[PDB]
């Protein structure tokens, strides 16, 4: 009969949250944060006037763009959580969310033994420990306390635990989907929207409105095809003294791709390096969440010995950048796409011609260097290795002893404070790229065509898009507006009454 919607903006000009106001409930969906864009202080000042109004929080992806602000919110507004706010999320979103948060807060210096420390590692753990864990289809009955509020999570297929939310009240009903993959990938099943007959899920059928976005899409090619293309780029990358560097989101593409390079290695030594502030935790967590991955993947690896999809003999090595030297020749390197790490790696291996940079997506929000590297390639005229011959400005960190006045695979004590603090002194450096660069679209997201076809399969009158209009695909909007669907292009930070 009437409810309010609001796309939160902390100053980065993008949506860092969706607020839904129903008669007696105010829910916050996906409070994101991008440290490289908004500072810790600006982040706080933004949410300060928002938190006291929030009742329920829900997370739909383990990515910082969906849950990046949670630990900072929990730490800075603890009283509001201990008193009423309840955070709900899928198990994997909780667990990988704690790895994406660590890497992100670490890179930006929010946590760690630095003069800029704002909170501690144990603070991130405590924040996620307090999230109410869910399984897909597990009903969150809040009908008595919040006038018929029911929240249901379904498989969205982007990250393990990724989800699509079915929000309801005795009258209104919203289908939320920030990110979803219509097709399957190496480790996840397709989104639970449509089944093995293309018939839309029972519930979710007649939504008072669909809340989503249309600014990012996967390739129009089937997964199996994209998989082969990725596998080829690896063979050529490892060719000769071939060395490969793959920037990755530890809660996103990493687990997918790891599984794929594993399906190439143990099907024919070249080590697999993992540089992440969370170190080995992403692999551990993954090993304990098998019931969330597709059965196909699991059986594919069962047929072998008691081999997990996340283990490769004595291959895997968990190391830091100042240890890249130890591995001379061929080597596949997964680097957490966080600026503090990415930048140190490009500086150490970008000058070599025996290096092949594999970029899996259109842009990188936490690493300005990869975006700069994207422009150079796109500035020059399927899987071709563009050879670099260009200089680029890159910021580098040198940890200096804190004199400016102080007054095993999962172990992260190095991020805790003991007695050795230091300041991160930044300096801009120049690097001449001679490495090779490959650009693919391996994003486990729904392609443009499918989106315009599936979304209407729900007898929904409205589809609401977030963030600013400028990123919302004008193209697909037409098709939808054509198919008698009202499309509301949301503004930033402005409540909007719907019916």
């Amino acid at each position: 009969m009437t409810y309010k919607y609001n796309c939160c903006d902390d100053g980065s000009g993008t949506t860092v949250g969706s607020v839904v106001r129903f008669d007696n409930v105010t829910l916050l969906i996906d409070p994101g944060w991008n440290p490289s864009k908004v500072s810790y202080e600006q982040c706080i000042k933004y949410w300060e006037k928002v938190i006291p109004e929030i009742d329920v929080i829900i997370l739909s992806q383990p990515t910082i763009e969906c849950l990046g602000a949670h630990s900072l919110l929990y730490y800075n507004f603890t009283s509001h959580f201990i008193s009423r706010i309840q955070v709900y999320a899928t198990l994997p979103v909780i667990n990988l969310g704690r790895v994406s948060t660590i890497d992100s807060y670490a890179s930006a210096g929010v946590i760690g033994p630095y003069d800029t420390n704002k909170l501690d590692l144990e603070d991130i753990e405590i924040s996620f420990d307090h999230i109410v864990p869910l399984k897909y289809s597990q009903l969150v009955d809040l009908r008595s306390r919040y006038d018929g509020l029911t929240l249901l999570a379904y498989n969205a297929g982007v990250c393990p635990g990724g989800s699509i939310w079915c929000i309801s009240t005795y009258s209104e009903k919203l289908v939320y989907a920030k990110r979803w993959n219509h097709t399957r990938d190496n480790i996840l099943n397709a989104a639970s929207i449509l089944d093995a007959t293309g018939k839309p899920l029972s519930t979710l059928m007649r939504p008072s409105a669909i809340i989503t976005t249309l600014d990012r899409f996967g390739s129009s090619q089937p997964f199996k095809k994209r998989s082969k293309i990725f596998k080829d780029t690896l063979k050529k990358g490892l060719s000769s003294d071939g060395s490969v560097i793959i920037p990755v989101d530890m809660s996103g593409k990493f687990l997918d791709l790891f599984t794929q390079v594993h399906e190439l290695l143990f099907e024919s030594q070249v080590p697999v390096l993992i540089l992440s502030y969370a170190r080995g935790r992403t692999l551990t967590y993954a090993k304990s969440m098998l019931e969330w991955l597709s059965p196909s993947l699991l059986k594919t690896w069962e047929n072998r010995n008691n081999t997990s999809p996340f283990e490769i003999g004595s291959r895997i090595k968990i190391i830091a950048p100042n240890e890249l030297s130890k591995y001379p020749g061929s080597k596949i390197c997964f680097v957490s796409e966080v600026g503090a790490l990415i930048n140190e790696v490009i500086i150490k291996v970008g000058n070599s011609e025996k290096t092949t940079l594999i970029l899996t997506k259109p842009s990188f929000e936490c690493a300005s260097s990869l975006d700069k590297i994207l422009e150079i390639v796109e500035q020059d005229e399927d899987g071709k290795s563009f050879l670099c011959d260009n200089y680029i400005s890159i910021d580098t960190i040198k940890e200096e002893p804190l004199s400016k006045e102080e007054t095993n695979f999962d172990n992260l004590d190095y991020l805790k404070i003991d007695k050795t603090l230091s300041k991160r002194t930044i300096s801009t450096v120049n690097v001449q790229l001679k490495c090779s660069v490959v650009i693919l679209n391996l994003q486990s997201l729904v392609d443009q065509r499918s989106a315009s076809i599936i979304w209407p399969s729900l007898k929904s009158r409205k589809i609401v898009l977030s963030a600013p209009k400028q990123i919302q695909n004008e193209e697909i909007t037409a098709k939808l507006i054509k198919k008698n669907i009202e499309v509301v292009n949301m503004p930033l930070n402005k409540i909007v009454e719907f019916s």
